[PDB]
């Protein structure tokens, strides 16, 4: 009798973690794809005499910083 | 699992990557075109008692130095 008990509670504990994995990797997913993608739309400005760069970034994920 | 998960990874960071290296290429257009292009206009003038020299110069690009 104690068989199938044991296969019962195994097979809800790895839906459990299967679970678990399959939510962790959607995370991921959307964590990568949101990540911060930051370029060039333009030439910068770098002023010598001062040393002051003046550059036009596009940046289509999250706030990154510098 | 974790083949698929590998793929979107590689494929965003790939994306990334290919996008700074474009804005990079089309920034060194923007500054490639507008450097500095000196030429002349018409005839100097040397002065050699005083040694100097009375140029009509003409800049279509970023200002220069001498």
């Amino acid at each position: 009798l104690s068989g199938a008990v044991t296969a019962l509670i195994l097979v809800i504990a790895s839906v459990i973690i299967a679970l678990v994995v399959v939510g962790f990797a959607f995370g991921l997913f959307g964590a990568f794809t949101g990540q911060g993608t930051v370029a060039q739309v333009g030439t910068a400005t770098l002023s010598a005499s001062t040393l002051t760069l003046t550059v036009t970034l596009k940046n289509t994920g999250a706030s990154t910083q510098v």
